RNA sequence: GCUGCGGUGUGGAAGGAGUGGCUGGGUUGCGCAGC
C-alpha cells in the first residue's frame, strides 16, 4: 500500500 | 493504489478539507479509520 497515505479533501498529497 | 474525519499543531482557544496554502509550520506535515 505505497500510495495516499491518507485521504479527506486535500490530505496527504505530495 | 484509492478514499473518509478541523480529528492534530512551537496559534489550533474565537477558523476551513485548502475559494489563504508559491504567506508559514506543509510539494497538505501529523494522528485515527475504511476499501
Ligand atoms: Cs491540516
Ligand atoms: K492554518
Ligand atoms: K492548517
Amino acid at each position: 500500500g505505497d500510495g495516499r497515505r491518507r485521504g479527506g479533501g486535500g490530505r496527504g498529497q505530495g
